[PDB]
């Protein structure tokens, strides 16, 4: 592992097989390159197989470097191979990039006098499944001052733009129960389904809020994304349930989104309805208009700058009380895609917008 | 097959496995059990695996005798024995009954001087099975005229007692179509399950028309029995349909009964939303306000005689223009049961019925 070049250090990462459950040799490689390159002041953890390190030059401001190390199953995609200005290959956009910019910028900038604020590094584990084994929720729940910091930037790839914070995330099950009985004879049952419709009625007519955040703005989304209910042509179900995901402004925290989903549709109250919460998640906030932050926003470019609707390990953050910003490589999509394309100039170009950050 | 005793002959055709589809035997039988006792005057047709016979003794009024020979797949319920005055087996209640009352009181009364209406007799197959291989359905479609009658009498198990009629029975499928989007951005995309809102509400505040005929009152039924909506948790559904199932009073024909649910739904001027009628079927007016009706009246009670709110054959002969009544023996539960019970006392009671209506 070199750490010595970004490029390189990509198409070295991405070589290493690591699909969640096995990013354990990419870890242990990981630990090693910053261990036997032995930086001064420089803390190495590991944890699980997640990867912690830290710098303790006083110094003001704090910012935190996290990425995942793990990837989507494999689908022919590996090994990598650069033609003509792109890498083609698994990992290289989502995360193994900016995971490379991340490692990299840390190395170089860990004892370079010039470094304006104390850095975390945390490369972690098993993102790409249920948040029962994300690396960045055990540390949190074991080691939660290692998060400690004033500004978090997450890896993930959005093609050298910065996605500010995430919107929140919600999903409630509202199930409604009735009687069976012949559709013929609907008086001598209670049909389920149509105990639905008034909650169905204010979803369908709910105008999502919308909210302003450091120039930036978020709107929210209230949908029903799965409803199912019947037994028989001839017979009044007496089950029916449905999927309501209900996606908040980072200026709200899961209990008022909750509450508003509850309150706005009558959850409680309405006999013969049950509800419950499948999955809930913080939002997070950009902070931009923060010093600590100042720098980055010229590195960039306010133009270049739009907020993140969708939902990212970013959150884990701004529950911490830190905020957080989506900054990475490669474009947002290829994604999970067999065929993940990253411009290998953005490797550079994101490298290179990090060190103006932290040495100015 | 006797004929000349109503209980042996119930017996007797049970013991004949008739499940849809092997109605062959049991249908053979009948036809020579009438064609080799015979009687003058009585016309013996034999159409696929139904047999027909009629009387011509000029004659005001004719009253038709229906019902089907065959059974909902046997299961260990045959043969048939009787146990102290009540007899178990499969089909005692569900028409081979009646089937043996129906068929009995036609082989005695065909010769008789006091016979008051002229008799058409109908067995027919494959009633348990959809609606393209039922014996009255190629009857009508190829030779109507044998349907002619002034009333029809269907020995649906009604346990002596006079069901009247039934009801239309419309079954439409509406879909709903959007585009999908992630449930984060669901403004970019169009959330079909959300435009089955406005017909859904209007269902479930929908009141069912209530109407009364000749002392009868048949209450109506529009009820959603299947709604499936969503194809995943973070997405969008484009596509979303339901299954609506109207029940409606004797006094509506199928063309009106669709233009009143499309109306009072708006099925048609809702942007993105399809319609159709998967199965349609009229309903059946009792003409019980009739001479042809009086006698009938009188021998079973005006106080045993309730609604039909379900749906029969009955209605195809309703269509032809003709009055009908759901009238047999065995309760109408035991249906398709494993173990059909039928007092064995209520044969004689029906059989006793008939003659007094058909002899007055
Ligand atoms: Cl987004
Ligand atoms: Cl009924």
């Amino acid at each position: 592992d070199l750490l010595g070049d970004p490029i390189v250090l990509t198409q070295r990462l991405v070589d290493i097989p690591s699909p969640s459950g096995q990013e354990k040799q990419i870890a242990d490689e990981i630990e090693d390159a910053l261990r036997n390159l032995n930086l001064p002041g420089v803390e190495v953890f590991r944890f699980n197989n997640n990867v912690l390190a830290r710098t303790n030059r006083g110094l003001a401001s704090r910012v935190m470097l996290a990425g995942h190390i793990d990837t989507v199953p494999i689908a022919d995609n590996l090994p990598s191979r650069v033609e003509d200005g792109i890498m083609y290959g698994c990992g290289t956009v989502d995360m193994k990039s900016g995971l490379a910019v991340y490692l990299h910028t840390f190395a170089t900038l860990a004892t370079s006098t010039e470094l304006k604020h104390d850095l975390t590094l945390i490369a972690y584990e098993c993102e790409e499944v249920a948040d029962h084994l994300n690396g960045l929720g055990h540390i949190r729940d074991e080691h939660p001052e290692w998060l400690a910091a004033d500004l978090a930037l997450l890896g993930e790839p959005t093609g050298g733009w910065i996605e500010a914070g995430c919107q929140g995330n919600l999903r409630i099950k509202v199930t409604a129960h009735g009687v069976r009985a012949h559709s013929a004879r609907s008086w001598l049952g209670d049909n389920a389904m149509h105990k639905l419709s008034p909650i169905i009625s204010k979803v369908a007519a709910y105008k999502a809020a919308e909210v302003n955040i450091d120039g930036l703005t978020y709107r929210e989304g209230l949908n029903i994304v799965f409803c199912e209910s019947g037994v028989a042509n001839n017979v009044i179900p007496d089950l029916a349930w449905m999927n309501l995901n209900f996606r908040f402004a980072p200026n709200r925290d899961l209990n008022e989104a909750i509450e508003h989903v509850v309150e706005t549709l009558e959850l409680d109250g309405q006999d013969g309805i049950e509800w419950a919460v499948e999955d809930g998640a913080g939002g997070a906030l950009p902070g931009l208009g923060q010093q600590v932050t100042s720098g980055l926003i010229d590195a960039v470019g306010r133009e270049k700058i739009r907020a993140k609707f969708g939902w990212t390990d970013v959150s884990r953050f701004s529950a911490m009380g830190i905020p957080a910003l989506n900054f990475g490589a490669g474009d947002p999509s290829f994604a999970h895609k067999r065929d993940e394309q990253c411009p290998v100039e953005q490797i550079t170009d994101v490298a290179a917008i990090l060190k103006q950050y932290l040495s100015e």
